[PDB]
């Protein structure tokens, strides 16, 4: 299924997606995406909409 990540670094905000087999596998992809783009901090997950957020 399609999973979504909403990043908030502060000034820079964005949204990416990933096609993953389960929520844990999307989470791993998103965690390394966030780190590679300078956003590190507070995570959330909305199971009903397959949506993660990470906020600096």
């Amino acid at each position: 299924d399609t999973y979504k990540l909403i990043l908030n670094g502060x000034a820079l905000k964005g949204e990416t997606t990933t096609e993953a087999v389960d929520a844990a596998t999307a989470e791993k992809v998103f965690k390394q995406y966030a780190n590679d783009n300078g956003v590190d901090g507070e995570w959330t997950y909305d199971d009903a909409t397959k949506t993660f957020t990470v906020t600096e």
